[PDB]
């Protein structure tokens, strides 16, 4: 009778979860989030269907993740802690923003999730179901006394028990995230910060190393701090989709090692956690969006902006991206990227994003007014009030 | 009878200005600051004397700019606008406040400089003298109404030199120092000119570095480099001047470093510069991954929220002010136990750290429901605003 | 002919200006800006003709000053240093705009005004001159150093040889600048901050003293941010529109004491300055609009809000109302604002302004969800981190 | 044989507490602070020795309240959501520092506490456990399972109480301490409910007060009073706590203090409390108009951006944590040389700084020329910025 819908990746923990919900005598519907994995969703439908699921939704979240998510993070330059770019953070208020709509649609009173009970994904989940809808109720197994208890190689044995498909083979190592912003990698051997990640850590970039020994040079256009444009100044490759571009700069990002980042983070949940990431497309962007904002933003806009954002960062981080906070700073920062118009292009080599030359229709150089007596003027008003602090302390 | 001390570069608009200042009847002790450029000092030294300085103060300023300076500016990982290292403006403090401390020693009652009269070099002179000792009058030639008049251009520099028997090669204006060398103006100053590579003369490219990686242990303690250790062949070193032009060895010939940006300057609007930063690349890479292991997470965002700050008050030329004693207050209790060691991959232009230790870290405390209490509590005002809006 | 709009007050350097401009050759159009001062402007049109102006214009900015200026100031409780209401700074860049508005009506290449070459009003105007048009040239004889070295009582002697008109009495002896949110008062004795004011200093408020013995309730209603109603829940006067709404909290205020301020402030153009300041009506909105947020605001809005306050008004002082850093905080303080809806009553007495009751349709308020076993894991892991940072500083410190 | 420090209040939630710890088989110390409470501290340590503690501390931390706490939250002016001056939270951490050191004088296990379960108070105590000793194991009976099954309501305490022995006015909560006392819920919870001139206990209304102005002059050295001069009745205070207290004594008898507000809490979302804070809001006042004469504008303004965040880390509970040392370093350099005295009017609710001196101030060299090339070059980015929003917008 009672309906919930279940954000189900088709993974070991999810299936356990969907299995136990229809054991506990829940209508399960399944909800498969597409935001760019490569994933065979075609046999993550059947699995669930196999476990039980009475209805799956397959939604293709790939372009509105690029336009409404990773686009918006753009207008931040967002990087929490000096340097993670938010790949799993940005993806997770859309999957759960569109889980909330498929429960509405359903008349489903639950949603559940198989977030684990000491992360930050539960966060980003949770924040969002109550942001947007607070009568839904939420199932979280991994914070259930009972599920925990059972499930303390228990999932595996619970899989083959109740006739749940297993994987036919040997999982990674790591626990690893995917989707169409980044590759995440944590657990395992990486959980010791001074293990260096061997090679086959990485599953999207080349190394630099590997990478090929050639430069390759992109225009990257922006309209008001939006990509409208990618060019490839070597074999004359144009993208104007906001998809299709944004696939195209993980393309050239991954075949020449751009987007590697091995750091310890701060959890909003737990301390500290070392993560390795990549981040191909996503890092082209972001240096080709500052390099841009050079030429074209106001110097106290970008002052306040840059002191604000690390507090952006953070919202999206922590999973209040559907809080007041968040629209408070949003207002600012679109308001910040008015006229952040014009084209940067980049050398790409090696892991090496470097901008070369920029344009901006809104500059000065679209082809000043002082002297030497008001250098003079200006230094000697703002000197004053250091000579007064010198004569007194 | 009245003493000037002049920051004497020996490049003509000084020694134009110490003869003028003689002209005048200043007696002039004549000020050379090596902070790493590569100059003849003892040329410089030998012209200042025979164009008329009374005294030649030559000062190795270089140890103290890494320790007190460099290494300052690295508390705060300190970058502006996003990514300038700050290489001019982090010098200029200490060759002014040195500048000062001549003039007390000489009982001169003037210090006088040659910046430019529409750059910053000028207002971080200028706000320097100002903050450490008002008394002192101070001369800026660029300035000043009858130099101006007088030296239109630099045919005028040139003739009066010949005249007064004053002793005496890029399309770039450039600064040099042990942190940077830095490129503007000529063509660089329109932002779609694409610099050559021959712009750079310090940094080798990425695509001219060695085709195999170099991996450095870089260790720190509260905030501070304290030793740099090649792993593969067997480098070490431990005395920070040393171990910065190390950095600045490693970074320079694997192609790390290069910056090409347009940055909102204090007087003026926008400049377009190239800048080429290869030990305090490093530095500040490896300094920004300890810190991961080590900092608490809100001392990281309220010192990161506070960093624009930081760097604009640095950019600025307020080095000496009440509010960067402020902010350097807060910013070297964060480094307090910013100790350990940091890996770094050094290849074609790449700085990226593989691991890091600290002894002051939890890889040297709650269940699964703990975390449904935290959840529940910050979900509560995010329902409100949804019940009321 | 060369045409300037000049700002003119009525004042002997502004008299002053007019002739000297019209004595080298100018075409000179006299601006009057009617922010609320209790000035003549019949008179002040007359003297500007009988000084030699060919035209005057008297503009009634009042209600815009209410509406877009106050009003703006009020989304961010801006307060300069703590305290300043900023009643100089906020009607300065709306005369300075009007001005601007009236030389590109009537073709005139130049913009003149009459600050002072040492304070911070010639900022507010030649910030919003450069804001606004760059293209107008801008007059300051108080920076001019010709017109500065003939005027070192040396005004008043001009304006003896020109036929100008001076004041028939003895002037207070203190710089006073008056509009609809404040009255100023600076130099003279005030200069010292040791000096206490006397009575006579303060021009439109009753000290609290002298206020009367007798409370007055009154109840303040807003609609995101903006005050629609006040209503004297004694007498019963009702005032809705902005302008009579925000003169009506002047009288009540004046009357009760409210607004007077005592301070040293740091100047932009300067070091610091003392000033003596009397804000009756905008110092009640100001405490009712604080009041109603605290049951509408988000706790994290209020937060970045609060933090980022301070930024808001030095900006206002210091003349960039129309810059792109203001366009930035205000559409994230505009934001903040929306719902920010209901009514505040609030006591008056004797130069207090208490806070007694509020109420908002949009909170919870209007006419459980989380218990103690939540509160336990909310402090364990607020608690975490703090325990690591314990073990660390117990240790051996290197 | 396991030891427990318990802060004991005597009233009936510690008292049953006390009792409780004890049957289950802890040795049970007692501790009672004193941070400005009016009560019978006599009778309280007899109650817990006649409740079963083995031993009472009553602690006179009147004093280091006021230097080590209050002081340091005038620091920054600290107020809460632009009006709150924290009185129930700055004493907290010193309640629960001192409770960690009683523990680690009696090689206790184990602290206690009684707050409630769904307030913010609870928090002050566990995370100054937490920063100070996270070796203590803390017992909370009021988020304890078995605890709050046992003691549904008032009527099980009170039962309990006679059924073990234990020995043993207003419609609000209050909590009362030399800086406040606070008054909430009853009738109060509802922020549009005017209160009665009875909530109020310490402050007379400004109505009631004197119609004659009292001037003080309170005198600072490096941020910290040091001084207060009665100016009319030649009154004169140097010691930290008698100052303080005189503060309070002037501000209760003029009617100042009073504060009714709603603010956000931090466990839960939004309360309404009437706060009175005599001595405090004087103080705070006069410090302030010192800063005016005192502090570089550069460092006012970062201080005053940082402001919010330094009484938000206070309310919370983080007293002790490293983001407050961080701020604390730069907001005590921000203090050095605010040394002078400033005159104050009290008056009928109203405190009016009317005088204030420096011996480090200009008070104890520029031209117009000047001012021309500052505002040019400030204005160059403006005239940029019109020249670019004037354009089509694409």
């Amino acid at each position: 009778k009672e309906k919930v819908v279940l954000a189900y990746s088709g993974g070991l923990d999810t299936s356990v979860i969907l299995k136990w919900l229809c054991e506990k005598g829940f209508d399960v519907i399944a909800y498969v989030a597409n935001v760019g994995q490569k994933d065979d969703f075609v046999a993550i439908k059947e699995k669930a269907l196999k476990t039980g699921a009475s209805k799956v939704y397959v939604e293709d979240l790939r372009r509105e993740f690029v336009t409404d998510y990773i686009f918006t993070a753009l207008l931040g330059n967002a990087m929490y802690e000096g340097r993670y770019l938010l790949g799993t953070a940005i993806a997770r208020p859309l999957i759960a923003k569109r889980q909330v709509e498929i429960a509405e649609k359903e008349g489903a009173q639950y949603v559940a999730h198989g977030a684990t009970g000491k992360g930050n994904d539960q966060v980003r989940f949770e924040l969002t179901y109550a942001a947007l809808n607070p009568n839904l109720k939420v199932i979280s197994p991994w914070k259930d006394p009972e599920f925990l208890a059972k499930f303390k190689t228990d999932l595996i044995n619970y899989a083959m028990e109740k006739g749940i498909p297993i994987k036919v083979s040997k999982k990674r190592p790591y626990s690893e995230d995917e989707n169409l912003m980044h590759i995440s990698h944590e657990a395992g051997k990486l959980e010791d910060p001074a293990h260096i990640p061997d090679e086959d850590v990485f599953t999207w970039t080349v190394s630099p190393k590997d990478a090929p020994d050639e430069e390759t040079l992109l225009e990257i256009h922006f309209e008001n701090g939006i990509p409208v444009k990618v060019v490839n100044l070597k074999d004359g490759t144009e993208k104007t989709d906001p998809l299709e571009l944004f696939e195209y700069l993980n393309e050239v990002g991954a075949k020449n090692g751009v987007g590697r980042l091995d750091m310890v983070e701060n959890r909003f949940i737990g301390i500290k956690s070392r993560g390795v990431y990549e981040t191909p497309g996503a890092t082209i962007l972001w240096i080709a969006h500052r390099d841009l904002e050079g030429i074209t933003m106001d110097k106290e806009v970008m002052h306040l902006r840059d002191m604000l954002a690390p507090k952006f960062a953070e919202l999206i981080y922590n999973g209040f991206w559907f809080s007041p906070e968040m629209e408070f700073l949003l207002a600012a920062f679109r308001k910040a990227q008015e006229n952040v118009t014009g084209k940067v292009t980049v050398s790409i080599y090696k892991g090496n994003v470097m901008p070369v030359a920029r344009y901006s229709p809104y500059s000065l150089y679209n082809p000043g007014g002082f002297d030497a007596t008001d250098s003079k003027g200006f230094i000697n008003i703002h000197a004053l009030r250091l000579k007064v602090h010198q004569l007194v302390k």
